């Protein structure tokens, strides 16, 4: 019925054989056959299928209201498998500010294989329509994006893709299946870096993909079996375990996000704040129409580099590290950490200022996170 | 000094911090930074590098006398990363009977990206010279091959690749680093399905790659970080653990291989036997010059399908399952299991007869394995 | 500062060496020494100490405001280590309705070693005073107890123990450190079955012990090292991971407990309800004075055995299984499952009626759990 | 049939459900019941039984030719469970030089519970007969012992125990089930620190117990369930995995032991050598009659403390660390590490001289281990 119940009882995460209430960890590569070709339970070689991996795949398919799930060794392995649905000469449209790893994979790996890409401003969906070429085969969007949290209309993107015969893909990492379900809005394929919120404990690198399309699922299964970027069984188990608390974790994160944004907007040492919950944020209405909650990633401007570094050093409960979706609140400076190779003037033009700080809100007490960030900002 | 000592003390497989005599399992995705950009020990995000994975990479680099190691989520993920060194329009030469997964990846995935491939009989190395095109960039060989154990001259292949400016790659799965070291013979890149002998216990799916070439290593590291087919930390740990006994396991397997082949050659229900240790085997001399032991994979002909099935049912110590390199002796029928989609007449032309049986010799007692297979053959 | 923050940042659960934001899993038995007797980081043999186990021990010591933590292979191993503080001829007072495993250990194992025990009604603390013998050395209490949730005054029990020179022990499993902190109320030793709420995911069997007493800690460390009921490193890691969400899980459980109790009290198919939150419950005031929340275990009477079985079969979201503290809501019938060997008339005298049902509330949606249990009760 | 085959195919170490060729890791605490009291496969709570633990228990029962196996959290937890078969007032006879942890457990823990113990020289079995008291209930022997490798006659000890109504127990750690099978010689209970040779990779702390006696098995199962020193599932899995190579590892170790002893006997810097393979060793004939191989533990005298330390520093392939049964060769000095709290004059009287060195031979190349130790001794 309701989402918190579905997180516990959705998917197949018990052992039919013993009744174990958690998925057994099948640390195994191969399986006995009683007769040549007769598989006891459908398993024959762990690259092709492994029962613990099948469990986490059933979970992500259930949570995204899809039919087929796929677990990969990383988020970018999931993205690469999806891109491999295309051939040399095919074209992809993506949002302009896609994740740096996605940008790198597309422009430094897959363009060498003849895949063509264009990065356009999808916050106006007619930009997608203009960018469609006779060779376009795929539309790939993140919403909200990193680190400025730009929002793209999922339902309209799906309609455009359907009209023009494109495979539509949404990277749903930042919102999770708890708040945003792209397959329900007509999208062909949804994917996640499960490294972030889904695992939730900063202890698994993994990607997850879900679809309702039987033919796309067959193609993805073939790509996974042939290029072999599969998630192992221990990591699959830890993902299943982490997903159990996704609802509680996201709800705590959201309570803190709301109070933190209030504080940041009031604080004189903070300038622009970037988050889709802010009513003046571009496509705020679109976000609220396609999601019933918020990501825990917030970006905001302080004055300069020295102020950003001082902010990081003055906090007690914000941890300097890469990644997001931890139980810990994480803090970073995109201009120094993720966008550092981009020329400074171009960073500034794109809004990635020296003083732009990104936080990924964790599950600490809300009052503590607000007070800690506020007292640290008071030292500026 | 000697190989069995190198297996124990080669590579870095202890904890410098606590002194733990085994590699800690870093079930983690990200790492604290004390200052922005300052990494305590060089780690920042587990997709890019993870200390347990670094341990297994150091092991495979040491055992193959290379400088750089890479651990992937599967053997075919290692192969795919190596193929991704090339661009659309580049050409690869491979041996004619390459592993089915390699054949599938190349002809159903990478040809869609404009990679061109030719499968030629590399048992005569002048066949390679004839097949070189102006666009050829890579030579990829297995030796010995599956399931007929064809042998290719590694040193001559390396010389040809060097003269013609090709990247040379050897899939060294069947021989392992214990018996055959392609990098020592001039090969650029060596790779393994660690799923087989290296892990050794049928409980990890994994690939390993080693090279001495700094530039190829940089390119492989970029591909691994960008497409993300990385091995997780638990599987990395189990690989390090399994490799400790590689020498003892391979030596037991070899003692059994020799006695089993004697039995098969004497038995009236067995026709042709395929293994590089047989003195009339093509390129037997080449194999003995480039390896100081043998693979545990043997193929041999019985009369027909019914005889093969009866053989499988009559054995007590041979287990019907996919894969090789277990501690258990495994048995299979290629025409029914791995080559089944190929037309029967073409199978026969290629020597994959209905009665061709493949065994992967395990570490059971030699007398038991000989006697068991012999008594089972006596029922034919 | 606040409890939810302490759950994330309390204890030492990162790697000082690499900066890994999770505790490495030291799957190791022994440690290099650079010189005889010189330990790099204090580790020499994993039975004596293991760094992953040290992490979970630091967590439980922090959460209970103690100084020393100890991790055992099970809750009853923790209890047995604590009982082994005593000698033949020493006497223990315990509450009358102590956990069945504790009762069994004391009356079938430790009485064979000359430990004397008396089980008295500790809901009136003067019962403890009367039961003190010249040989009494320990007072061991659970609060609230199972399955009728009897409450014992912790502060008064600690005062009695101090005045009479007894070691005071509280089994704090049902309340967890999130709601009840016996060491703060003067108790010498607090212990948990971490199998229940602390691990929280039904996937670790483990016990945890904490104390502020240096001498008791030294004695417990000696007992643990000598009898060896230690928690392994993988289970220690999973405990550390599970504890991160303890606050969120307990708070969800408590919201559901309150609404479920309202429903049960209103329902005509339910008679007596047992839970310390009910204002007419014995020692309700005492509980509220020593805890700031509630356990998720509730017991309630339906008519008979057939009604209890029908209730179990009619629910969709209550799972029939042993144990408590899962993410799933669990349901059981003590008279058939835990108290079955006790004569029926004695069960009835003790209030363990044929129709007594115990539920352990999980983290499913509150409305779903209420509605599901209510519709199932409507079928009676 | 033969031992190396039994190590692979003995016990139940596959999954009947999926056919997985390795034992699944049941990281779980509890199990679904379809009806109250109906267990799908006999599992209800992991402390009582866990399927991965059941696998390793089946292995040790098979390898020792027993009927029942038990897996504990450590060797000393197995020993403690066995001692708990007795009551206050019962007496145990043990060999004089029993393992220090066993000595400590008995004399500092179990004597506080009224168990009486005597440590006698069991190398003459009539010493046992003299030591029998009217209250003696158990005879507990190690053979060979540590660190001087004293040998006790197992068959005669079993006969004495049977005649006098004693439970007979052999700690078979040093020999392993590969070479010595006490249950076959009439002993009631055999136990191991699986931390040593059985796990074999210095990465599990664990104990194992086997018996053929149904009544002793019932009592041990009750003790394990009640005091809870159980082995967890990950450690159980790693034990099953390590045992696969026990035969190969022990045989390599034995080849090295023989050559190393030859070297030590010839070397002028070495005085007495202690190992049961030496023909002048006390009870050499007894050992050869009850075992068909040797332990890898050897002790030998060099001149003094400084010589022992120099030996340790001069070796390349001998590692200073506690424990034995690693894949690495380990070296230690009992007088400084295990026997240090004993007065120096008493150490000398017992033969634990300042220059007594203990090595635990690993699986490195035999020539390397011989040459390394010899060149290190040459520096003295
Ligand atoms: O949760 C929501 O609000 C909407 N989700 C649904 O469509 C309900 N739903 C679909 C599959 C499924 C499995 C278990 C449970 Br419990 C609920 C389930
Ligand atoms: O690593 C990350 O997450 C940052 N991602 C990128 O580098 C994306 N990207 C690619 C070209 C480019 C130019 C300006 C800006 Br602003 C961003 C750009
Ligand atoms: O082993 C052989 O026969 C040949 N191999 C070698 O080149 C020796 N060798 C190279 C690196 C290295 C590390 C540890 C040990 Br121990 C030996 C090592
Ligand atoms: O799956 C496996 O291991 C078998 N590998 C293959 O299918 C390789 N392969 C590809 C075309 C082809 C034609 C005849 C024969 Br014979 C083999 C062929
Ligand atoms: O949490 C409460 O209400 C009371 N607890 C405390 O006494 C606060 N406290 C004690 C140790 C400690 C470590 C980290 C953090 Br964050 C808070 C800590
Ligand atoms: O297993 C469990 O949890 C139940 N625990 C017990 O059996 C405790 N216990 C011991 C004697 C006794 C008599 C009546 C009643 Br009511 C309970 C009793
Ligand atoms: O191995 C020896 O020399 C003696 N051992 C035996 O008594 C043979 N034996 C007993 C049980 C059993 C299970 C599998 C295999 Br294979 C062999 C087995
Ligand atoms: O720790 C270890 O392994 C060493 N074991 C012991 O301490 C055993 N032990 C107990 C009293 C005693 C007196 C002399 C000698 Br010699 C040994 C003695
Ligand atoms: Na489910
Ligand atoms: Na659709
Ligand atoms: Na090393
Ligand atoms: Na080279
Ligand atoms: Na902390
Ligand atoms: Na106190
Ligand atoms: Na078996
Ligand atoms: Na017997």
């Amino acid at each position: 019925s309701n989402k918190k119940t579905k997180l516990i009882h959705g998917g197949h995460t018990t052992d039919d054989y013993t009744g174990a209430v958690t998925t057994p960890i099948y640390q195994t590569s191969t399986y006995l056959q009683d007769d040549i070709g007769d598989l006891r339970q459908g398993y024959e070689y762990s690259r092709t299928a492994n029962p613990t991996r099948s469990s986490v795949e059933s979970v992500i398919a259930t949570l995204e209201n899809g039919k087929h799930g796929f677990a990969f060794s990383s988020g970018v392995a999931a993205i690469s498998a999806v891109v491999m649905l295309l051939d040399k000469g095919d074209h992809i449209i993506l949002n302009s500010d896609v994740y740096g790893g996605t940008y790198r994979a597309l422009t430094k790996v897959f363009t060498r294989f003849g895949i063509e890409v264009d990065f356009v401003d999808t916050t106006h969906t007619d930009s997608i329509v203009q960018a469609i070429r006779p060779t376009t085969k795929m539309l790939f969007i993140e919403t909200p994006s990193n680190p400025l949290l730009r929002v793209t209309d999922i339902k309209k993107s799906a309609e455009i893709a359907k009209e023009h015969g494109l495979i539509s893909v949404v990277d749903n990492t930042f919102m999770t299946p708890y708040y945003q379900n792209p397959l329900d809005l007509g999208i062909d394929i949804v994917l996640h870096s499960a490294t972030k919120y889904l695992g939730g404990h900063s202890d698994v690198v993994a990607g997850l993909v879900a679809t309702s399309d039987d033919k796309l699922a067959e193609r993805l299964a073939f790509i996974s079996n042939s290029t072999g970027g599969i998630l192992g069984p221990q990591d699959s188990y830890l993902l299943v375990r982490g997903i159990k608390t996704l609802g509680l974790r996201m709800e705590q994160i959201n309570r803190s996000v709301i109070e933190i944004i209030k504080m940041l907007q009031a604080h004189p040492a903070v300038q622009q704040v970037f988050h889709p919950s802010i009513e003046s944020h571009l496509n705020h209405d679109v976000h609220m129409a396609q999601a019933d909650g918020h990501t825990g990633v917030i970006a905001f401007e302080v004055k300069n580099t020295e102020s950003a570094k001082q902010l990081i050093k003055a906090t007690s409960y914000y941890t300097l590290a890469e990644s997001l979706g931890a139980v810990e609140s994480l803090i970073s400076v995109p201009a120094l950490m993720t966008h550092a190779s981009i020329p400074a003037d171009i960073r500034a033009k794109e809004g990635i200022t020296d003083g732009l700080v990104r936080i990924s809100v964790g599950i600490e007490d809300t009052e503590d996170l607000v007070d800690d960030l506020k007292q640290a900002l008071d030292t500026l």
